[PDB]
């Protein structure tokens, strides 16, 4: 059990969760502003664009815990640009990638909100790791207004 790493290599494996959703692109036009926690009370964020790898920081790894995540993204290209994600579709896959890389805990509340700015609609959707939703679900979001995620 090697299940220590850097910034970098922690947010990628935060990052690449994302990439088997359909929440991102991957290009050099949207970054995410990660935060975590270690065994000690020190916050640390972590922020990279989704193209390439991240490593720009040589961090310590006591990784232990999560805090929450910033996102942006820019006005994507024809390929991303009618991307719109189920709601719990957008928790879905995310979550079922972090445990993979021992990277959420056995019961975190990660909430989700989104921020639409077309016709005056925002919400969030929340779960449990390993449950499904009792918050949120049987809804969709647009990819381009998703702009906030905390953890309780």
């Amino acid at each position: 059990g090697e299940e220590k790493m850097t910034n970098g290599q922690l947010w990628k494996k935060v990052k690449d969760s994302l990439i088997d959703s359909n929440i991102i692109s991957g290009n050099e036009n949207e970054e995410i502003t990660v935060t975590y926690v270690n065994k000690t009370g020190y916050s640390s964020s972590v922020s990279a664009y989704g193209n390439n790898n991240d490593d720009f920081s040589s961090t310590p790894s006591n990784f232990s815990k999560l805090k929450e995540i910033d996102l942006k993204k820019d006005n994507v290209p024809s390929d991303d640009f009618n991307t719109t994600v189920s709601g719990e579709d957008s928790w879905k896959t995310l979550t079922s990638k972090l445990k993979e890389k021992g990277l959420v805990t056995d019961g975190q509340t990660v909430t989700i909100h989104c921020n639409d700015k077309s016709d005056n609609t925002k919400s969030s959707v929340s779960g449990k790791v390993g449950a499904d939703l009792t918050s949120g679900n049987g809804t969709t979001f647009k990819k381009r207004f998703i702009d906030k995620i905390t953890i309780d």
